[PDB]
């Protein structure tokens, strides 16, 4: 597909946010982008001196995000031309990643109410309904890969593992894998499907209702693999309503075809809310 072309001259970097496998991410301003062409905040990913593999991954990401557009998928504005660094431009989400957001509202840090937790969950589920409709399998759904904007707006992205910060969330089972978020068939057989994404969503629900705590925090990586392989599941958080835990269990059926599908999950989460927010388009 064609990707929108942003001029390098129109981007002004303001602050560095982090670095992944695919280069540094910055808060920036961009001109000539908004309908008024007035400057607007964006996030910029910059890849310096990219290898061939990095260039290919950059192109794959740009094409994917041009094609996958939805209210709850991270919004992508375009790329700069060929050169160094390679630059990709995203919508700025001012509250950052959902895992840090959840932790900032947790007891170990006011707090988030049931309505707010369900709204976060429902928005992620909505994004996943869209991904499933495009036959896109994400493989790394987790709150660390979701962004939070104004009005508790949550969108799904994929940032990968941190380049500069120590992380406990990935383990080399080749490739680093988010094993704590994965079902038995993904760990044992590398089978990744919409159904393994549903498993991960159940783990996201657990993250939300524990304010971002790491799944299986009490277990080493080796113990996690054995635990998941042997069919143990995450325990119900004390502040988690039984109905919400029952949705998690619906995600965590050992047989993938017995799991709730994400459309079913979306409907349930929406019925579970006492006063589900109303979505408008004007
Ligand atoms: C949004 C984003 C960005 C960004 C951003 C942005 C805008 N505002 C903020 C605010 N905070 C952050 C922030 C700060 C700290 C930390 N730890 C995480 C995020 C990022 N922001 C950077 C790199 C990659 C992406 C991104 O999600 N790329 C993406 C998305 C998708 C969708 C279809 C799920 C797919 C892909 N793929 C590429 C790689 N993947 C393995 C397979 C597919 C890449």
């Amino acid at each position: 597909t064609y990707v929108q072309h942003i001029k390098r001259r129109d981007i002004v970097l303001k602050r560095e946010l982090g670095e992944g496998a695919f280069g540094k991410v910055f808060l920036a301003e961009c001109y000539n982008l908004s309908p008024t062409k007035d400057k607007m905040l964006v996030a910029v990913k910059a890849l310096k001196d990219p290898t061939l593999a990095a260039r290919k991954d950059f192109q794959r990401e740009a094409e994917l995000l041009t094609n996958l557009q939805h209210e709850h998928i991270v919004k992508f504005y375009g790329v700069c031309g060929d050169g160094d660094p390679l630059i990709m431009v995203f919508e700025y989400m001012k509250h950052g990643d959902l895992n840090k957001f959840l932790r900032a509202h947790g007891p170990d840090a006011g707090e988030l109410g049931l309505s707010q937790m369900l709204h976060i969950a429902s928005q992620i589920a909505s994004g996943m309904v869209y991904l499933a409709s495009q036959h896109f399998v994400h493989r790394d759904l987790a709150t660390r890969n979701c962004l939070v904007g104004a009005n508790l707006l949550v969108k799904i992205g994929d940032f990968g593992m941190s380049r500069d910060v120590y992380s406990t969330d990935y383990y080399r089972l080749h490739t680093m894998l988010p094993i704590r978020w994965m079902p038995p068939e993904s760990i044992m057989y590398r089978k990744f499907t919409t159904e393994s994404d549903v498993w991960s969503f159940g783990v996201i629900l657990w993250e939300i209702f524990t304010y971002g705590k790491q799944p299986w925090f009490q277990l080493s990586n080796t113990e996690v693999i054995e635990c998941i392989t042997q069919g143990r599941v995450l325990e119900r958080p004390r502040v988690c309503p039984k109905e919400v835990y029952d949705v998690m269990l619906g995600c965590w059926q050992r047989e993938p075809q017995q799991r709730l599908n994400i459309k079913e999950i979306y409907k349930i989460l929406h019925a579970l809310g006492k006063a589900t927010p109303i979505y408008l388009d004007i």
